[PDB]
């Protein structure tokens, strides 16, 4: 049987019990475990690193250990003795999702691709590969190089076009980046390159070399000379320059001057700026933004000062979405939203319109040393975006949301000040995001995502009012709310609330049926759509005793006819007196002070 | 031995001694002559060892006594027993982890004796908040009990009572049982019997500080509010005092918790509380008070005496988190004083707008309909209540905490549409901050100092600190004082004055290509780049010295003097007749504070 994927499993740490940890996300796989192997290489002593290592091996069909006669050398041994069609380097701690192998391989073989790019997941954030991973391109290679963006080692990669072009990570010294210089070669020597972005393929897990200001600008140095020297293609040259100097050079000379020492200052900026000299030409900074026009200006007149000023003034702009209207309509849930530039959620972000001009508000003292160009955004007015996005809170997978309608205008507040007011309505089809199992029971969080002038808000949607908006959608309990820290969550499952709680209890129109022994609970405000029937169970207690044990019995929550009811099971029980009921709905139990007489 | 004018009645029970010598410090402090005064310390039955401690305190201070009670329970009964023993004009009952000011003692006595006062209600601090008693200490008022009783809120017991009048009329605290706001009753006991009430609003007088369980269960608690309004309605005589003391504890402890405290409790106490409060306002307060409220009470008041409990819930989680947030819109020293100008908007939470609707004739608040309908229409109108907004500027000593209005603001308060029939309400207000107007005793010179911003309007009262989100940090020297307006560690606004918290010269910036050197008279002058510069000015502080290159090199501190001149700012440093060769770190140091500017000098 041929195999379609060969995982090269670490060896930063070799713990036996930590790898017991990984084969869980690994036999999880969808995909028939004869069909892909997982490939071991070490170096260690007799036992603790060898005998109980191929002991676990032998148990294991599709498991491989092999020596070294000497952690980027074994990965290079792993990938010649490897079999598989594509070869992922898992890391240590990370996971890979259940239907990653199958739905990787299937798109690999199905387009012929060297790479195959798939959807990362990262612990924390609103978004990782925003640009990239919003729809699958089968031929993303066409795109140029960006298309391997973020480039993280984190891919799968063809075995047999690593092997033909010599790719591999770097043999010796210990390298930033090398990731970037892998991914890279791979584009130069012509890789088909596939984005997988409907299906999250690989989970980035969170958890010092480099950190001398010397070394970083000794490695930022190799980085570009390595562009320079390994890119063949212009357009593709000029966007690595351009991308990395604009997030690493450029990238220190914005608030990273308010965190850091005057004394590391000085060191890594004549490093920038020599940098920008010798390797950076002077057309790369034309197809930059205005603001970064301002610094690579600077950068090059070795103005440090007026550049610590900028980041003193530029520091804490930002834009925060507000809801203002939620609602639950058919299956769905609908969103209104507006945003506004501001500084730190505060006053106004302004810029001055002076003639046909619209200036951004500077000192006088930097606005003369500044060519009119660099601060003139009139052009740039209409090039703002505004969407919305959501996040599990347990599979951390981020996605854009699709379908909205979004609006942002430049108006004038006072005199020659303008603000920025944007407006968008979205709204949620969860199914959309339900992927794998365990995602049909999770909390969902919601964020907006701002951009314009060159700036970027991807910041959690916020509410100052108490929301809590109840609906019961085709076998799906689902509770939107003003969450513990003052953002938008959205509870699906019962994770987090309670729906009987959050829904309330018409009291009064509780029905007692003896004869057939049945409760019925009718919920007060919540959006019933579809049919739906989830059971649980309540609890009775006689209304006059004190610690009294609990009645058990069976209960269901049932939508019918756009209404919801709890309808509770007396059983044998026949009871008489008043009593306590509680409703204990897929592990959540009501606080409405119930109390039934029979 | 002469006549004593204050007599200090401290009640001690296990007080912790750092408190009791910052209590003693501050007494020490008093201008007023020691012979005149004199301290009364009664415990009852100290746990700790405070008693032998205040023994030896006696020994060495002529006019403190001390004595020890055979019980030990409350406050009340050595508070009692320390004022018949008092021998002074009036007494202050100054609690062991308070402190009074430097001249409280001075200008109390002669406010009260120049008018003839049975009580001074003097202005008092607290530790946290940004106001206390902001209507009643506004202005000095000598003739106080001309408006009710009134006069006396807040009415803490530390206040200055003439002692002869207590004795005379038999005004004690209670030692029956132990009660829960005692000071209450002992205020209105003062009032009723005629006191002469005067306001002394322009000194702070008494610090009541913040530390870290009688009246906290349920049953005690309303068995205690029940106590004091039956007590408004057997001893106050005056039909307009009764009704004052009835609306203001019914706004406040009974209605007080249909608000957000339904929000903070869990069903089976808020089942307790909200019963004893309807059969409260059922008993004891009648319907007219509700006249007497404003529109969101009005509706608290009418829904729990229905006993709806649901709607009352519904609409403290409709009402929750409504506030007024200050933003500066700019900020610059001019003259001697420091200008600012601000806006504000009612929100909830500082987050999306609060919004009043229009129907019809009528500026409605904004109900579900469930609500709307089993309320009577006047008590949801806002109409007649959109013209009695606030919007002032307030300040305080972040040391002494003393707050202040910031008087001489002008503002203007708009109900804007902005959508629909949907109207916001929207403030803006400039004012200016003269400094002087706020130091009164040596201490408050060299202090940092928060602004806040005082906003009511519809039932709502917002007193919050001013805020920005911009980095503003702008500087001044105005007339020997060093003045630093920024946006501090928490996103508020301070006003450092005499470099308490930062340095002017790392604030202002330094014109490196201006550094002047003069070899003859050893004299290097720092220029100061971006500062406001009022009047004549000269501060001596010192300048450090070290060898560039040298790692770790000794210190070397010579006289530095930081001088304001003809709108322009500089710091002197004179190298004296010290060894100097080569280029060196030059590192000022004025009022405590160092800069980070990487000056060099090169000798």
């Amino acid at each position: 049987k041929d195999i379609k994927i060969s995982v090269v499993v670490p060896t930063y740490n070799t713990e036996l019990e930590g790898l017991k940890n990984l084969m869980a996300s690994i036999d999880k796989q969808t995909m028939n475990p004869d069909e892909y192997e997982l490939v071991f290489v070490d170096d260690g002593s007799t036992t603790d690193t060898y005998e109980r290592l191929q002991e676990f091996a032998e148990t294991r069909p599709n498991m491989t250990v092999k020596q070294i006669e000497n952690g980027s050398r074994p990965r290079n041994i792993a990938t010649k003795m490897a079999k598989g069609e594509y070869i992922l380097y898992l890391d240590h701690d990370d996971t890979v999702f259940p239907e990653t192998f199958e739905r990787v391989y299937n798109f690999g073989k199905e387009n012929n691709l060297d790479v195959v790019s798939g959807k990362e997941v990262r612990t924390n954030g609103w978004s990782w590969g925003w640009k990239q991973f919003s729809e699958n391109n089968p031929h993303a290679e066409e795109m140029g190089i960006e298309c391997l963006l973020p480039m993280t080692p984190h891919k799968f990669y063809k075995r047999e076009f690593l092997l033909e072009n010599d790719i591999t990570f770097d043999d010796g010294a210990r390298v930033l980046w090398e990731d970037v210089y892998f991914n890279s070669k791979a584009f130069i020597h012509g890789a088909k390159v596939g984005i997988l972005a409907d299906y999250p393929t690989y989970y980035w897990i969170a958890t010092s070399f480099g950190r001398d200001p010397h070394e970083k600008w000794n490695q930022i140095n190799k980085l570009f000379n390595f562009f320079k020297d390994n890119i063949k293609e212009q357009r593709d040259l000029d966007f690595m320059l351009t991308h990395w100097y604009r997030s690493r050079v450029l990238g220190i000379l914005g608030q990273w001057l308010l965190k850091n020492n005057n004394e590391r200052i000085d060191i890594e900026f004549n490093y920038a700026k020599k940098l920008a000299e010798e390797l950076i030409p002077a057309y790369i900074s034309e197809n930059l933004d205005k603001n970064n026009q301002v610094k690579d200006y600077l950068l090059r007149q070795g103005d440090l000062d007026s550049l610590k000023k900028l980041a003193q003034i530029d520091a804490g702009i930002t834009a925060l979405s507000y809801v203002e209207d939620a609602y639950f309509k058919e299956d769905k849930l609908f969103f209104k939203t507006s945003t506004k530039m501001t500084y730190e959620d505060k006053e106004d972000f302004f810029i001055e319109k002076t003639a046909d001009r619209m200036e951004r508000i500077l000192p006088e003292e930097i606005k003369s040393k500044l060519p009119k160009e660099f601060f003139d955004y009139s052009d740039d007015l209409a090039e703002f975006t505004y969407e919305p996005s959501i996040k599990g809170r347990n599979s951390r997978a981020t996605w854009k949301i699709d379908g909205s309608t979004s609006n942002v205008e430049v108006v004038n507040k006072k005199a020659n000040l303008y603000k920025i007011e944007g407006e968008m309505s979205f709204s949620v089809q969860i199914n959309d995001y339900i992927l794998d199992a365990a995602d049909k029971k999770q909390p969902w969080d919601i964020a907006t995502r701002f951009t314009g002038l060159g700036y970027t808000s991807h910041r959690a949607l916020t509410i100052g009012k108490i929301l809590i908006k109840t609906a019961l959608i085709n076998n799906k309990t689902m509770i939107v709310y003003k969450n513990a820290s003052g953002l938008i969550s959205l509870d699906v499952g019962s994770s987090v609330r309670s729906i009987v709680e959050d829904s309330g209890v018409k009291r009064e129109q509780i029905l007692i049926d003896k004869t057939s022994g049945k409760v019925t609970i009718p919920l007060n405000e919540i959006h019933v759509f579809g049919e739906s029937l989830i059971e649980g169970n309540a609890e009775l207690k006689p209304v006059g005793i004190s610690d009294a044990d609990p009645i058990n019995v069976k209960a269901k929550l049932i939508g019918e006819a756009n209404k919801a009811r709890v309808e509770v099971l007396l059983g044998d029980e026949k009871l008489s007196g008043e009593y306590h009921l509680v409703t204990n709905i897929q592990g959540k139990k009501d606080k409405q002070q119930i109390k039934i007489t029979l």
